[PDB]
This record gives structure tokens, sequence and C-alpha cells, in this order.
């Protein structure tokens, strides 16, 4: 029925080598949803992905943009997803966004780039051009005037 | 159109090497004036097509970013909030990223306490270009997969 539409944005598309879940999302398939009336579609959705993953079972999540921004399909499934009790949170091995447009994929590898902390150390902050000899020696590097004015 | 590229190559360029030989590329963060100049143009996007010519898929590098002038804008947390945006690879491998400013806390302490109240969850996301970029960490034959991917 109307619920003959939810197995059609989020299954379990199979399993891992782990013999863990994986669970597929289509941020596209919410459309077949606005020809309804009444349904409040979160806490239906909620129900739903509920009934898929067992609460101490670790799974794995693939979102699919395919023609989504983040302010439509992407922004409003992902602000669900973050609305979720936390062990959905804590049960991910990993999750996957694939397919979007520039400007959200741009936006989603910036917060990722805050997040992911093993990334934000390389990072070495230096007053001034003369105390980067001590790790890049000046002699290499062809520079205009304008780092020594 | 020439001058553009020019341009380009006078903000980000290839400053030289080290060991093993592994390119040091160098931004200048006071060189985006060079871009005032034009007219409707998408900047961040040729800027990124640029970095993608200057460094391949996977090649160990260092990179480095000279913000040391002052006034109103130094540009060097508008460079930096554009490489956080920047291919998954091209954040695993690089060496270090020295940045040259005096006053840094006075631009990065924004960045820095987003990171400190970024979940673990966050922090197992990533993005793939397309469906065929999956592969390695799951295999696509375990699945069955929607219409929308395929033709």
């Amino acid at each position: 029925e109307f619920e003959h539409d939810l197995e059609r944005l989020c299954f379990i598309g199979g399993y891992d080598n782990d013999n863990d879940k994986v669970i597929v999302v289509v941020t596209k398939n919410l459309e077949l949803f606005k020809k309804y009336d009444d349904i409040n579609l979160i806490k239906e959705a909620y129900n739903h992905v509920h009934k898929l993953i067992q609460k101490d079972e670790r799974y794995t999540a693939v979102f699919f943009a395919h023609d989504s921004t983040v302010f439509s399909y992407l922004g409003l499934s992902l602000k669900a997803y973050y609305g979720m009790d936390y062990y959905l949170h804590k049960n991910v091995k990993a999750v996957y966004v694939i397919h979007t447009d520039w400007m959200s994929k741009v936006a989603i590898r910036t917060l990722l780039s805050i997040a992911s902390p093993k990334f934000t150390r390389k990072f070495r902050y230096l007053n001034s051009i003369s105390d980067l000899n001590k790790y890049i020696p000046l002699s290499h590097l062809k520079l205009p005037p304008i780092v020594y004015e």
C-alpha cells in the first residue's frame, strides 16, 4: 500500500564479508510521498528502519544522492539520520554518500574534514617564513617576492 | 582566459621538493585579489580543478600556506575553508600543512572548536563520486541495488 513505497527507499541491500548488514537509502525516492496527505512520514520512517536493524547489531549506511542537494532529500534524509537514537550512530561501521551535486559534495567533504582529526593535526602554525626553514629547507622552493616583504 | 590560468598558477603552484623528492606545493593567500578583476566565473571550482592538475591521485606531498599580511582579511581562513572541502585523498596524502600567520589563533579558533564538538558519528562518513568507487570497501556482488544506478 503506502508501505509499498518505503521498501523502495530503504533496503538491506546485502551483507558485508564480516556478515553484518548494509542499509541502502535512496534520497531521491521521497516524492513518492507528496501524494498521500495526513502522513507524518518521519515517525513512520523511524518505525520502518527500527524493524530493519536489531539494537545491538552493527550495520553500514549507504546513501544515494543522485540529483539531490543539501536543501532537499539529502539535507532532510541526514537531519533525520541525526535525530535517531544514539545506538544507531554507535553501531555503524561507516556511512557512504554517493553521487550528489557539486555544492553538496564540497559541503559534505568540509564537515568530515572538520570531524576527521587525523587530518587536522598535520597542520603546524608558524609566525613567519623564517621558522619554516627548520622543516622544509628554503634552499629548494622558488617563491614570489611577496613572501619576503 | 589565459590570463586567468596564469593568475591561478600565481596563486597555487609547485614550490619545490624534499625527501623522498615529494612535491611541496605553495599557496599564497594574498593572491586572491588577482581574481577580483574578473566577472562571472566559479573560482573555487577551477581552483579545485587546478589543484587536481598539480598533484595526482596518490602522491605524498607537503602544503604551505603563506598568510603573513594583514588588513581587512588575510583569506587564510578562506583558502583553508576551500582546502577543507577538497577530495578526501588530498587530505590523506599530506605530509604536513605549514601555515605562515602570526596571530593565527584569531582565525582558526572557530574551526578548532567545531572539530572539538564534532561527534564520532560524522567521522565514519565518506563521500564517493559514483557507484563504482564503492567496490573497495563493500563488495557490490553481495548487494541488490535499485534501478536508479543502472541503465
